[PDB]
């Protein structure tokens, strides 16, 4: 699939067997992603690092 | 005045005369700007581009 | 709200229900609107035509 | 190779074709480039548009 | 006074003693200027070169 990069004007064709897009936020600000891309499985949230995943094309 | 860069987690301190921050969008995609910084006056919109401007610190 | 008309120097008070100003162009020639005015909601581009809107007095 | 893309704070790895990074400047300002990218061959300066190219990771 | 310049998205605060913005055209193409900026006195049109001058901000 196709997922946005950090500057979401740009996008990536996800490699084989990553069929999730994600956004990584830092807990300080849940409105400003510091990472975007493709992923296999949505990682769990940690104390300071939150993730949101999705599966449409460029959903992130 | 402080305004956000394109990667809006960073900022720059607007030089003198420039007391507005702006986002520039291609009208084909109003979700994500191609340009962020400071300006003196909010430029007028073209056929392909949209400018939004604001006066607060990091308002963009 | 006030929006400019086609001709430079002239403008009008938008009616009830129209809170954007806009500009319309033909793709043949993008420097010269063929509509300039008030409107309720920004049309989406269709064949041969480009629109752009704004929501400040005489922004168009 | 890796080049900055659009802004100094963002980057991509180049496709197969392209083995230079570029900065493009308007003559009005030879300090801040408007574009930055990967490219095959360094394009040619116009009177209005200057390019600088290089071949180290994020050299541009 | 502030006047538009030739390079796009560029402007100049007109120095002292220049209170006119202008545009210069070659007589063969009246749709693309070759000079745009600040001036003291509107030059007189010539055989090959034409001018128009104005004096509100960014009117050229």
């Amino acid at each position: 699939l196709k997922c946005n990069k950090l500057v979401p004007l740009f996008y990536k064709t996800c490699p084989a067997g990553k069929n999730l897009c994600y956004k990584m936020f830092m807990v300080s600000n849940l409105t400003v992603p510091v990472k975007r891309g493709c992923i296999d499985v949505c990682p769990k949230n940690s104390a300071l690092v939150k993730y949101v995943c999705c599966n449409t094309d460029r959903c992130n």
